[PDB]
């Protein structure tokens, strides 16, 4: 029979990740070109992670897909563009009978859907690792994840990874890159502050108008970013928490700054964002030192950056100044609970905010897509459809 | 032994100042151009007595009592009196200053009214933009009615830093304008500091005042000149989001805007959209309040569909200009949002003329022995 001369199903998980330096505005909408670089930190599976189950069978009748359990129209456009670049890839032996075949594709992910956390980048840097693993595409797959969304790009790597904007009108060196692997700074951990805050402008079609009609959108994206760039790529080599920690909350403010000089303006913080905003510059001013970051992407919730021997401190601090309505605050990594000073308690907001803090995720950096080697870690049955 | 009281304006940036090069003779980045509004409606008075009687210099303002050392209040003091002795006794007497106002923009009218008041009684002639911007950048514009730039000016003695009128009250009589006073709420950083930081912390700012204002300011001056409302309603808003952009853009950040603001601005840009056409513009200094433009014949409805997306709490909601309210149509509604008391109330008024000298009919603030009454 191996004188003869001639079906498989993977699973692999994919982390979310958090722009340090943000990506907003694409040069070219149909590749997902973007005017800027953007860098960002891929946080741990351990508590958020996508995972994509991808089968191919020679007894597929069509192409099907599911999200969370729900069948979603195989056709959209960026999905199409993403199998696409996939298979120009593969190309570019039994792959020909493999590429024969309909995908059954199923995915899920663990994020609370009130923690606006970017499901499509963790989605889309899975969908295009596990295809790889499908389909057995080796080297950089950024041109595929990026297609689907374009930071999907940058969740394709563990640690500290840049999304370079590229120079071609082909897209071929718009591509992901690591700039330090996720034991590159294992203090480092992240806080998600869920707000209890809401229909945002979509972030596609949102970035779009920016690009149209704010004027300091393009200053910043020919004269701000680039430079940023290298300042938070030395600040991130060097584990310096305080130059993070500025340039983190600086260029957070800034891209917010021109979502609101967009026309209609877009405006993602709320007044929840703001007195979290203000809990962090008075805790650090109380300290003399800048202990802790924040940076927002297009929704309310503050992501926090922060040192591990910070985290107990600031989640009390959290505590007083948003005291929670829920006993379960704390999701992802705990850290035991700690009494603030008198001088600290003082130094925060007199009047508080009850319930503006729903909970908090608690996690740190972590590491690239993963191959999961367990047979019931598939999301599909033997008869490739959802368990 | 004289008392002169007089009233003067306030005034609405819609090409907005933010930002000093010269914190001490208080010159600013770029040029602003506002729209002042009808003293009928908002208007500071100031009374002015100058006595030998009087060993000292005081000021009241709302009935209290303040320091006369300020130092906005010195350079303004100290410029008046330097041009009093050019234009001629009296010269080394001392004053009793009273004023008041009906408002919720006041340091404008404050010191637009201050500087007009004092010349009046120092018999001083010619334009009074040094004296009153000395006390606040943003006074000098409110010197003249109707529509009013403050030249930023290029001497770095700031002598040319003065107000001009780019057009007078008459000029578009159809333009109204509404204050929507939100629901009281904390107060972020002063102006006059936070501006300063912006000017230390915000790349965004520097190219505002190089690379976009001084073509606005052209544009606006246009729109302007011609009543073009859809050109002056969306410069207008396109401004006020730049400025409030530049905020946010400061570290550490300053955000004026509310969530209340916040829904407001989309009330005009859904209201616009069921229009079809840019029928209301929405403006914000350094605070949460919106002030809306619009034209006469849409005030009404506008007023009305506020009153929908912010239902008034239970105790009147229209303040000055009185229009005769309508009902919103089925298909606003559905279009619209709501958040109930989000707006306090809502202050009418239209383009009026600079400050006036009152007559006898009127009481002045200060009594007979030159103190508050």
């Amino acid at each position: 029979r191996e004188n003869l001369y001639f079906d498989l199903m993977v699973t692999c998980t994919a982390p979310v990740n958090i722009a340090v330096i943000k990506y907003w505005g694409k040069r070219d909408e149909a590749l997902i070109l973007p005017i800027n670089s953007s860098l960002s930190v891929t946080l741990h599976q351990d508590q958020l992670k996508t995972t994509t189950t991808v089968a191919i069978s020679k007894d597929f009748t069509e192409d099907r897909i599911w999200l969370n359990g729900r069948e979603e129209d195989v056709g959209q456009p960026r999905l199409q563009a993403c199998l696409r670049e996939i298979r120009r890839l593969a190309r570019k032996d039994t792959l020909p009978l493999s590429l024969s075949y309909k995908v059954h594709v199923a995915s899920v992910n663990n994020f609370p859907t009130a923690a606006g956390l970017a499901s499509s980048a963790a989605g889309y840097a899975c969908l295009a690792y596990t295809l790889a693993q499908v389909y057995g595409v080796e080297g950089d797959l950024s041109e595929v994840a990026r297609r689907g969304s374009g930071s999907a790009c940058r969740s394709l790597y563990g640690g500290f990874v840049e999304w370079q904007m590229g120079e071609q009108a082909d897209g071929k060196d718009s591509i992901a890159r690591q700039i330090a692997p996720e034991w590159h700074w294992p203090q480092l951990r992240i806080l998600i502050l869920v707000v209890s805050a809401d229909k945002q402008t979509g972030s596609t079609v949102g970035m779009q108008t920016s690009v149209e009609t704010s004027t300091l959108l393009k200053f910043r994206a020919e004269s701000v970013v680039p430079e940023r760039m290298k300042e938070m790529t030395r600040c991130i080599q060097e584990q310096d928490f305080q130059g993070f920690a500025q340039l983190t909350m600086k260029d957070s403010n800034q891209f917010h700054a021109t979502c609101l000089d967009t026309f209609p303006p877009i405006s993602y913080l709320n007044d929840t964002s703001r007195r979290i905003i203000q809990l962090v510059h008075r805790f650090n001013t109380h300290h003399g030192q800048t202990k802790v970051a924040y940076t927002f992407d297009a929704g309310p919730n503050a992501v926090i950056f922060t040192l591990e021997d910070t985290v107990a401190e600031f989640v009390a601090a959290v505590r007083h100044s948003f005291p929670p309505a829920a006993n379960k605050f704390l999701k992802g990594l705990q850290v035991a609970p700690v009494l603030l000073s008198d001088e600290l308690k003082a130094a925060l907001v007199v009047e508080p905010s009850p319930g503006g803090v729903q909970y908090i995720i608690a996690t740190q950096v972590g590491p690239g897509p993963q191959v999961l080697d367990d047979t019931h870690d598939h999301l599909l049955g033997q008869d490739g459809l959802p368990q």
